[PDB]
């Protein structure tokens, strides 16, 4: 245990909120990449009790504080007002290093599940370039696998532990709000969610004997984790996935179950103003979007599900640290 | 005729060279672009005589001249000596944008061979994402044919052409350089090469009459044409197609008369430093190959041929132009 600190690309002429905040928090990337090698170090890594996710988490607080301010903040019962002007916001990737006298343990197992034992294993003194994408549900922008899809769990007889996906083909997906100003939509391709969702099936199955696995919309709860939420351009998405998360696996097979048409499944969004944060307990209040085509072009490349002869999974997360998770599982700081 | 722009999602904190290059080389995307299809038009196209295909050709040649800097550079008695860093390669896609005043033609049937007219033809900003893959016999991570597999060619019955084969389904191939240090090996499929390489027997004996046509390795010349050479992490491999093209269609079926293990393909590779190069006459040699595991999984989505009772067919490329001619069949520049 230390304090890790952080590492970035960040220009000092962008006004770009990610870059102004790493300006004077993180400090440039080393070119000096000595990654030292090793093996025979059996050695045990555990994902869910890392502390590099804390502090990544609340660094990254710091920067939304800092950089996307609501109108109004509402917490405790307590309402705080300042200013809201619309910023230029598209995250960029922040490498964690470790100070003097500790390094980093990295897993090179390309198919390492985040908890146990893993001996190909390096020591590098910062992390690779991680983006810190806020979302629900769906992970974008991440690392993908390095082949066969991964299952991760701090426990998957636990239904109430929720489930990282790791996926190794990105799935992109496009959320736009045209040129209702708050009414907006997302295009995913069938195929392609057809065949991750099959695959991801069989891993499942991997895990889970062979039961009737099914893939439902998420059961309840705030918009926020019930919905695919995320922020473009400052502006907060929740984007419909009930004809997402809808199919059957069974006797080796994935059937769909969701609603389509030309090959291309489209959710339902809107940004909202009121927004709960994933912060703290509480809750924002934003001003109205930006005029103006408002779209993201991502890269899927992860899951969160929640488990409930069938076994039942749903989108999950709301918390995030799981996020960092997603990216920092490989990792442990070492005396 | 004009003088195009490129267009990628190229990173700028990205030290891979394609990132590089494109960065200070091409303009950001369009991360939405709207396609203007047409109806009453009937329009010419000749992938064989495409100026696109050239100005990508020469500015895939100026990214390879300042990513890949070779150890020695000879050219008939003169050699260059410089650094030659090793880097980090792997292609991203490029868009070719046309200017002000100028625009794309796109021809959108997809049983166009490209060359001759197509009536449903639409206009367009950028052309699609293309990975400026380098390599011979084997197109990689190309654009499918949206089904029915394709062949092209300036002329079939000139047996001095290259003929393009657009696949509609992918076939993964994985070669790799295990932890001899220049020795490595591809594996592939059989069951889905027999597959393939029956539908691509089919649709040429329908361009040839009724004959035995035979699928033999290629006729000889330097390496980087007689086989599967191409470029996987920075490193050249060279590998072995002598039991991948060979078979024999006839009757309506294929059989693979080529040498296999438990259902698996395995090509014997090189990894050379003494290339060549394409670019020019000339050469170009490298440092010994990088330690660790060089590993490329890729998708196979064309093939590369040249034509000799029997039609014999061989693979062909070594210009990569083809190369990018499997991709910008479809399009056209216009004023
Ligand atoms: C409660 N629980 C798990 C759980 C479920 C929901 C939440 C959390 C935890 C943390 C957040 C609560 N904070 C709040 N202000 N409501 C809340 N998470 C969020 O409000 C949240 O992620 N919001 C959010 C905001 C902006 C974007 Cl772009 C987004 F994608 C999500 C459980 N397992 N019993
Ligand atoms: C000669 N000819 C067709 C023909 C045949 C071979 C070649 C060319 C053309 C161009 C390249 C010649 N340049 C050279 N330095 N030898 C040469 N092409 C190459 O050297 C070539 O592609 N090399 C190469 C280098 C690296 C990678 Cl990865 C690869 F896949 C191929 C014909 N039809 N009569
Ligand atoms: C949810 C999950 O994948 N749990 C696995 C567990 O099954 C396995 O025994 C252990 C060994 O590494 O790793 C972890
Ligand atoms: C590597 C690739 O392109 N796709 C893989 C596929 O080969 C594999 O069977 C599947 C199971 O995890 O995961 C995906
Ligand atoms: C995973 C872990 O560390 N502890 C326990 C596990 O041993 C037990 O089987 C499971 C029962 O649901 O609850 C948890
Ligand atoms: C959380 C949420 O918005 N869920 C909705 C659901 O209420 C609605 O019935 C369905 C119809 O498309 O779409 C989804
Ligand atoms: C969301 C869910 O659980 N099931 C839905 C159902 O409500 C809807 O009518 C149907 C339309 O194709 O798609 C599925
Ligand atoms: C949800 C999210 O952050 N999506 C981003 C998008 O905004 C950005 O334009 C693109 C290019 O880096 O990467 C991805
Ligand atoms: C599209 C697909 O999945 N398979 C097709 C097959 O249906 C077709 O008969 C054959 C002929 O080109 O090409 C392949
Ligand atoms: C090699 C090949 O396919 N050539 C064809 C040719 O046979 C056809 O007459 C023409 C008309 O579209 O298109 C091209
Ligand atoms: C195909 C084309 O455009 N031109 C000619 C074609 O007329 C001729 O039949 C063929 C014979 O080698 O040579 C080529
Ligand atoms: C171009 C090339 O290397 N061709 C070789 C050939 O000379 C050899 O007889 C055969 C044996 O496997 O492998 C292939
Ligand atoms: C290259 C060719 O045309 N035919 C080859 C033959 O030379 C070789 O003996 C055989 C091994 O099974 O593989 C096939
Ligand atoms: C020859 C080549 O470019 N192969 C690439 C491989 O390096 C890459 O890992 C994969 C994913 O994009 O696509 C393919």
């Amino acid at each position: 245990k230390t304090t890790l600190f952080c590492a970035s690309d960040a220009k000092a002429y962008e006004k770009e909120v990610h870059n102004v905040w790493a300006t004077h928090a993180c400090v440039p990337t080393d070119p000096n990449p000595q990654e030292m090698v090793l093996a025979n170090v059996t050695e045990n890594f555990n994902m869910w009790k890392n502390d590099m996710v804390e502090q990544m988490h609340e660094d990254i607080i710091s920067l939304w504080d800092e950089s996307l301010k609501p109108c109004v903040k509402l917490t405790g019962g307590s309402a705080i007002t300042q200013a809201c002007p619309k910023v230029s916001f598209d995250p960029i990737p922040l490498h964690y290093c470790a100070p003097a006298g500790f390094a980093i343990l990295k897993c090179n197992n390309k198919t390492f599940n985040g908890t146990g034992p893993c001996r190909n294993v390096s020591t590098v003194q910062c992390t690779h370039g991680i983006k810190p994408v806020v979302s629900t549900q769906l992970l974008l922008n991440g690392s993908l696998a390095e082949e066969e899809i991964i299952i991760r769990s701090e426990n998957l007889t636990n239904n109430a532990k929720t489930i990282i996906v790791h996926l190794n083909e990105s799935v992109n997906i496009v959320c736009t709000r045209p040129n209702n100003i708050r009414q907006a939509h997302c295009n995913i391709n069938e195929s392609k969610w057809n065949n991750t969702l099959q695959k991801v099936g069989e891993e499942l199955a991997k895990h889970f004997p062979s039961k009737t696995i099914k893939f439902e919309p998420s059961s309840g709860g705030d918009l926020e984790i019930t919905t695919h939420s995320f922020n473009c351009r400052g502006e907060f998405f929740y984007c419909n996935t009930s004809d997402l998360f809808n199919g059957t696996y069974r006797n080796g097979t994935y059937n769909h179950t969701g609603r389509s048409s030309n090959g291309t499944i489209t959710l339902q969004c809107k940004i909202k103003q009121i927004i709960n944060m994933w912060q703290e307990v509480g809750r924002a209040i934003y001003a109205p979007p930006i005029e103006g085509e408002i779209t993201c072009n991502s890269n899927i490349t992860g899951l969160l599900l929640l488990r409930d002869d069938t076994e039942t999974f749903r989108p999950g997360g709301g918390d995030m640290r799981d996020n960092w998770r997603s990216e920092l599982y490989k990792y442990k700081v070492v005396e």
